[PDB]
Formats: structure tokens, sequence, C-alpha cells
């Protein structure tokens, strides 16, 4: 936390103390384990030190992924040179999930660890259940 | 009593919803106090069977409540969105024991010896 001469102290809004950000609600006190979809219509999320996150969350047994300066983001992202998809609408990654491409050509898998399925392996069974591998 | 209101009633043998003015509701979804969807044509007649309602398919049962999930016409299955009810198409939907899944083709029926397309980048085409 910061205090000036006044005694006042910063209220919502962003502050970077020691190279780290956190930001401070409407009564002085900085975010901490939540949320916020800041006024440049961006969301955040600060953990228990309340330091806003940054790269790969586990927020609430689900993961979400945020640039190098706070904003969370949506579609494909690579990390370790392989793809994961995030839920354009709640941004979390999905997972075991058919993703369709942006040529409306085909779809894109998500095998059930998030990772992007390259060499899908089909099967099928007489009444058409699709079973992915 | 003879000025029918928010209430069901089959006339001629035919059913119609009749709102609070007394007229027969026309080309309007109604959800009833059943917690079911209804739909009544340009008559006001309550739909049954598959209605087409704004280039959208729906299926209602006989007893004019709309149906939704896997649907059996003419011994071909076509799958019906649990969210607005409308007909799925050239998507895939989770089998109901989250162990495979089903294609549903662009006509709306299911495709039960889908052939698949890997490409280099993994992308998959269905046919
Ligand atoms: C952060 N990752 C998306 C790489 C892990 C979830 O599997
Ligand atoms: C909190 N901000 C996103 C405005 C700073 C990172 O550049
Ligand atoms: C939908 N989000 C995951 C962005 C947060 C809402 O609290
Ligand atoms: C999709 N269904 C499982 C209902 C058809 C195969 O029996
Ligand atoms: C299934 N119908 C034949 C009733 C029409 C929708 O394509
Ligand atoms: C079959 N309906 C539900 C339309 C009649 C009940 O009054
Ligand atoms: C989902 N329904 C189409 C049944 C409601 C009207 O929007
Ligand atoms: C990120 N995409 C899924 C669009 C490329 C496939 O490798």
């Amino acid at each position: 936390g910061i205090v000036h001469s006044d005694g006042s102290y910063p209220k919502d809004k962003f502050e970077k103390i020691n190279g780290t950000w956190y930001y401070f609600d409407s009564s002085g006190y900085m975010l901490a384990d939540r949320w916020r979809k800041h006024t440049d219509g961006n969301w955040y999320w600060f953990d228990n030190s309340g330091e806003m996150a940054t790269g790969w969350k586990k927020i609430a047994d689900k993961w979400y992924y945020f640039n190098e300066e706070g904003a969370m983001k949506t579609g494909w992202v690579k990390y370790k040179d392989t793809w994961y998809y995030l839920d354009a609408k709640e941004g979390a990654m999905v997972s075991n999930a058919f993703i369709q491409s942006a040529d409306g050509t085909g779809w894109y898998y998500l095998k059930p660890d998030g990772t992007l399925a390259d060499r899908p392996e089909f099967t099928v069974e007489p009444d058409g259940l699709i079973t992915v591998k």
C-alpha cells in the first residue's frame, strides 16, 4: 500500500508498487483473489498477494491466460509451442471439444487435457458413435 | 365463462391459446405454466410435429410441448438443442455418457458412418 504526505491513499485505481501491479478498491484496499473487468473493458485477476495475474492461472479449478500487461485473452494461444483454446465468452481453456475452424471448412479438436490434437485418431461404431483418441 | 382468458381451449377439435384480452395468440411462442414451449401458427392453431419457424426447425409432441434432445423421425435420428430447441446441424454432440461424440450432418441427420480427413495442422473435416 501507499500513503501520501496528506495521509490519503490510492482508491479505485491501478498502481505499480516496486515493479508489481495491484489494484486498490474505492476503499483503499487491494483486490486479492478477485476478478475485475476494468474500465478498459479487459478482465483482470489478482491473487492472494493482490498481484495482477500474468500468463496462465488456475482460478477456481479452471485455466485462464493473461497477456504481459494483465488482460485476459481468448481464442487460440500457444504455450510450449502447443495450442490451447480459451472460451471466447467466459475465457477458460476448453478441453475435449470440437472448435470449428475460422474458414468454416472444418474443426480443430482439443484433447481432455486442453492440448490441440493434430494427429486425432477416429473410431466410429455401428450406430455412428465417434470416439476420439 | 363466456370470455376465455389466459387459458388453452380446444375449439372445433383444435387447440388455441387465449391471451388476457380474449384474443387467440398468433405467431407467438408462449412458455406455458407447465415449463414447456408452445407455438401457434397464423391461424393460432397449436403446433404439433415438425414446424419450420423463422427458417429454423422445431419438433413438438402430439400434446403441443416442444421437444429437445434426440428425437427419432422416420427411423433416422435428429438432435434438438436443449437450449433454444432448434435443430442442430454440422455439429458434434456429446454422447449421453460423455464417452464419445455423434455427428449431425448439414441436413440435420445423424451420420452413422462419418468419414474423417485430418489435414497437416490437425484440422478435421467431416463428410
Ligand atoms: C497452462 N496450461 C494450459 C498449459 C495447462 C492446462 O493443461
Ligand atoms: C494495469 N495496466 C494494464 C493499465 C498496466 C499494464 O500495462
Ligand atoms: C467470466 N470471467 C471468467 C472473465 C470472470 C467473471 O467473474
Ligand atoms: C444419438 N443416439 C444415441 C440417440 C443414437 C444412437 O442410438
Ligand atoms: C425432418 N423433416 C423431414 C421433418 C424436415 C427438417 O429437415
Ligand atoms: C395439450 N394442452 C397442454 C395444449 C392442453 C391443456 O389444456
Ligand atoms: C427458445 N424458444 C424459441 C422456444 C423461445 C423463443 O425465443
Ligand atoms: C491455431 N490453429 C488451430 C488455427 C492452427 C492449427 O495448427
